[PDB]
């Protein structure tokens, strides 16, 4: 996970649920 693969370097994290 820390070798950039955290959610496309949390860029997917899903845009943060979403959008919230």
């Amino acid at each position: 996970s820390d070798t950039r693969y955290n959610k496309d370097f949390i860029n997917n994290k899903l845009l943060n649920e979403h959008a919230h």
